[PDB]
């Protein structure tokens, strides 16, 4: 309709007034007090903060410079925070401050107590069809929002959903997004959610997202992704093989749904055919989903996390608590001149 058609013509002139002109240096990190470790690993860490001004609550992104530089991430970092700053939407997590220093950049989020939805998947077990469908419909309106923009997302995995104080998504971790025009080439991602032609080595465009939400629907449902095995090469062996199995309590509706997301060709998987994202909204395992409610956050949500209040991190787990440490001297200062 052109409602939906007007939505999203303003939503792309926004993005891209922010895209052209970013948002740089809007704090520094003696304005907070740490409060605990998130998270860590391969995307650098993340740390529950406390805005000493104001008393607000926060997930800070910490990239050490030095070691992005190793890893061979300097694109993917400047990507990230480009597409941040200038993206907007009720199902994305917001940022709202960055900044660097003489050893690491720093992306502030909003903090979303409830956790990870993988948490609450493996403590439950596996989602009712209602359930993952709820989830699902908001994965659908971001990609459609995203895909109109030219940003591919890259990296859809129950961690990277977390569950927010009325039990909606806000989707966390822009580290693999990009904008594209075309078709573009990078090994990257998680390896139970690839789609065959990045295992394949192709130019790959945004059917890779569609793949992926196939994927996670999959995940939600079952109690485990469809494709699994033990080691990565086992696992791109059975996705590139174009045949999974399908547990009886499926319904007949999200069996269909599933074969035509999770469709080797990319020439013939839906969100990649001449309706776009309309044959999946008007798929029948989508029949009762009220498109306009779920954007509106008007449905009621299938469960609220337990939590005490907007510093409680009771629905996190514990890490080893490492400093922040800033050196005298200035890394890497050429490399990320424009963050
Ligand atoms: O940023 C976060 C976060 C971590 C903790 C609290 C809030 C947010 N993530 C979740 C875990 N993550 C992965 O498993 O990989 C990507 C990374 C993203
Ligand atoms: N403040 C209150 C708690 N929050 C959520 O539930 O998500 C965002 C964050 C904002």
């Amino acid at each position: 309709q052109e409602s939906v058609k007007e939505f999203l013509a303003k939503a792309k002139e926004e993005f891209l007034k922010k895209w052209e002109s970013p948002s740089q240096n809007t704090a520094q990190l003696d304005h907070f007090d740490r409060i605990k470790t998130l998270g860590t690993g391969s995307f650098g860490r993340v740390m529950l903060v406390k805005h000493k001004e104001t008393g607000n609550h926060y997930a800070m992104k910490i990239l050490d410079k030095q070691k992005v530089v190793k890893l061979k991430q300097i694109e993917h970092t400047l990507n990230e925070k480009r597409i941040l700053q200038a993206v907007n939407f009720p199902f994305l997590v917001k940022l709202e401050f960055s900044f660097k220093d003489n050893s690491n950049l720093y992306m502030v989020m909003e903090y979303v107590p409830g956790g990870e939805m993988f948490s609450h998947l493996r403590r439950i077990g596996r989602f009712s069809e209602p359930h993952a469908r709820f989830y699902a419909a908001q994965i659908v309106l971001t990609f459609e929002y995203l895909h109109s923009l030219d940003l591919i997302y890259r990296d859809l995995k129950p961690e990277n959903l977390l569950i927010d104080q009325q039990g909606y998504i806000q989707v966390t971790d822009f580290g693999f997004a990009k904008r594209v025009k075309g078709r573009t080439w990078t090994l990257c991602g998680t390896p139970e959610y690839l789609a065959p032609e990045i295992i394949l080595s192709k130019g790959y465009n945004k059917a890779v997202d569609w793949w992926a939400l196939g994927v996670l629907i999959y995940e939600m449902a079952a109690g485990y992704p469809p494709f699994f095995a033990d080691q990565p090469i086992q696992i791109y062996e059975k996705i590139v093989s174009g045949k999974v199995r399908f547990p009886s309590h499926f319904s007949s509706d999200l069996k269909d749904l599933l074969r035509n997301l999770l469709q080797v060709d990319l020439t013939k998987r839906f969100g990649n055919l001449k309706n776009g994202v309309n044959d999946i909204k008007n798929h029948k395992w989508f029949a009762t989903t009220d498109w306009i409610a779920i954007y509106q956050r008007k449905v009621e949500a299938p469960f609220i996390p337990k939590f005490k209040g907007p510093g409680d991190t009771s629905n996190f787990d514990d890490y080893e608590e490492e400093e922040i440490r800033v050196s005298i001297n200035e890394k890497c200062g050429k490399e990320f001149t424009e963050f």
